[PDB]
């Protein structure tokens, strides 16, 4: 299962409480809030909340979205194998195929340093 420890370390790498109420475009598309959720991710997690900006600026609604996204795409990305936090963090960063993409390994390494207290 996608755990609170996994979620917390994804939050930390994305900016977490410092991004409550905030959106930005510096990553290359619009990303909002403590988990830096983009609009297609909010569509894919089931459009929780009052709207994209309303949900993803808010920590609790963002966590509803992330949890739904991991439940929906985790075993999709792994092809049926039980997912781990490595898979969940890599699909947060890279999309539903992210757990297989070399481009998300660096992101997992940052999450894993949080899980190790580095
Ligand atoms: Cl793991
Ligand atoms: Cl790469």
């Amino acid at each position: 299962q996608f755990t609170d420890s996994c979620l917390r370390c994804i939050c930390k790498v994305e900016g977490c409480d410092s991004q409550i109420g905030k959106c930005g475009m510096d990553v290359g598309s619009l990303s909002c809030g403590p988990y830096q959720i983009k609009k297609p991710y909010w569509i894919d997690c089931g459009k929780p909340g009052g709207g994209y900006e309303s949900c993803t600026k808010n920590k609790a609604c963002s966590e509803t979205c992330v949890r739904a996204y991991m439940k929906r795409y985790g075993t999709f990305c792994t092809g049926g194998r039980t997912p781990t936090c490595q898979d969940y963090a890599r699909i947060h960063n890279g999309g539903p195929r992210g757990c297989k993409s070399s481009a998300t390994v660096g992101y997992w390494n940052k999450v894993q340093k949080c899980l190790r207290g580095t």
